């Protein structure tokens, strides 16, 4: 494949002031487009989006049974109310119930979680700091290349897991449905870090337009909560722009 | 198996002059209602609600070689300017493009099509009249209450085929996503026939909200084209009066 720098997309960003890369993919052509070649290929805490890589080894261990699988409230308390209560996959991975995927990490274990971040090649594969919390607040690192080679993978069903597992997953992932187009995608968010250092904003998937499909991972700095909505806003309007949606 | 008539919502179809049916059945087929008991187990061509037994069937005999098939248009007339174009899976589902599932129809063959649609108790299971039209034209017939019962095996991955092509078409028929739910769904429309023998318009699919999942099932009689949107408007404001979607 290939991949090339554009500016075309930079007005999205300096508009909202946000630091942050834009990688779209035209699968026919294995050629990518991006607003910072630069950053494109810096790697940053998946946080949220490690959801789809651990939903896939969470079904291929045997730790989440089936599509069907209902992760059941134990009704103590959540960080978020939307957490405490029954979900199917899909539910667990939108309203992204980080207690939820932790126990999953839990039973899944370290020797097999190192063993498929592997053959999945995500990111820097380094999950120390915590079974359950390498992905949050831990040493993973992954760029918006690899998300978007992961994705593909994902997509064409040639990650190291059953094809049904893979369809599972990509099911889950839906998040748009058009005539003419779906929608595959999930959100990341480490926290607001420092306005030294922030945290990180993301949203990756893949479009399935006619005949066509785009893969796409966008992330940006983020040191305020009231910013996170950017993180969609800014790459809707790149692909509305590119008319891929909308 | 049980079928309840439900009388709240026969102001739907009598406020728009509407002959037809919808049925309701929450976790199971096992028990439905609906507001017409006699007319639920009444049995009409299905259309192209037929597309998604013909898919699956394509699948489980090769003629769909997989998920990512892409069904060329060898640039001959086809009876509408959104068929005439190459198309994915979803793709010919969503635009409804007959020939298309022709073709697969044909491949397919009289033999293996009465097999499969024998193994998936559809309707009356009469193919036929020409095995490229038997579910436009021909005398193939379906109720909607057995819709439903055919909709449930599939989405348990019940039905005589692969997990995978299951999944595969199940995906396929995505066609509204929201973060409280996924609806999967297919819409049919035989045509206007005349006012003493009408036509009949079909949407059927099913609702996975939150952790409940709620099949269903309506047509209607129709002998003018513009009242089509009807097929979808009213089952659609009744599952929103039961807080299903919206
Ligand atoms: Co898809
Ligand atoms: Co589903």
């Amino acid at each position: 494949g290939s991949i090339t720098e554009n500016t075309s997309w930079n007005k999205e960003f300096s508009a909202e002031a946000v630091n942050g890369v834009f990688v779209l993919c035209k699968s026919s052509s294995k050629s990518c487009a991006t607003n910072d070649l630069a950053r494109a290929s810096k790697e940053y805490l998946p946080a949220s989006t490690f959801k789809i890589p651990n939903a896939i080894i969470g079904l291929e261990t045997g730790v989440i049974k089936n599509e069907h699988q209902v992760f059941k409230w134990d009704g103590k308390p959540r960080a978020m109310k939307q957490w405490e209560r029954d979900l199917t996959l899909r539910g667990a991975i939108q309203v992204s119930a980080v207690p939820v995927f932790q126990q999953i990490a839990r039973e899944v274990g370290e020797v097999r979680m190192q063993k498929y971040l592997k053959k999945f090649s995500y990111g820097n594969q380094n999950i120390s700091g915590g079974i359950d919390k390498f992905w949050l607040e831990g040493q993973l690192r992954i760029s918006a290349v690899n998300q978007v080679e992961f994705l593909e993978s994902l997509y064409l069903n040639k990650l190291s897991a059953s094809k049904e597992n893979q369809l599972i997953v990509k099911e889950a992932l839906v998040t748009e449905a058009a005539p003419e187009y779906l929608v595959h995608s999930k959100t990341g968010f480490s926290g607001v870090g420092t306005e030294s250092n922030p945290g990180v904003a993301w949203w990756v998937g893949w479009v399935e337009k006619e005949t066509e499909v785009y893969f796409f991972a966008f992330n940006m700095d983020i040191d305020n909560e009231s910013k996170l909505p950017l993180r969609k806003s800014i790459p809707t309007k790149i692909m509305e722009s590119e008319g891929i949606i909308g």
